[PDB]
């Protein structure tokens, strides 16, 4: 119970990452701002916008409705 239920639970963990990737974005979003910003050189131009975010992200809620879904028949694998 600790090979797919932990591999769940590090799918879990990768959700956590998922989450932590989510919190990779928070991580390039939140702890990108402090209080003053930095000059720094860059070769390509970010976008950084609403229909990117929001989207990509009701993409991925989308893609959850897929992977949750997935994770839902993963759950529907857990026990069955």
């Amino acid at each position: 119970m600790q090979a797919l239920e932990k591999e769940l639970a590090q799918n879990e963990w990768e959700l956590q990452a998922l989450e932590k990737e989510l919190a990779q974005l928070e991580k390039e979003l939140q702890a990108w701002n402090c209080i003053c910003d930095i000059e720094n050189c860059s070769n390509m131009a970010p976008l950084y916008s609403d229909q990117a975010l929001k989207k990509k992200l009701a993409q991925l809620k989308w893609k959850l409705q897929a992977l949750k879904k997935k994770n839902a028949q993963l759950k529907k694998k857990l026990q069955a």
